[PDB]
């Protein structure tokens, strides 16, 4: 089914941690750390 109302278009990088994305790459990099760098909560093992 799919509902394209919001985006899902002209897509190229997805965090697949919080389903976010960033016009370019370098940017998404930079939210990476975030998910790649905080306090042990669970066995992310990426
Ligand atoms: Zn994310």
């Amino acid at each position: 089914g799919s509902s394209g109302s919001s985006g899902a278009g002209k897509k190229l990088f997805k965090c697949n941690e919080c389903k976010k994305t960033f016009t370019q790459s370098s940017s998404l990099t930079v939210h990476q750390r975030i998910h790649t760098g905080e306090k042990p909560s669970g066995p992310s093992s990426g």
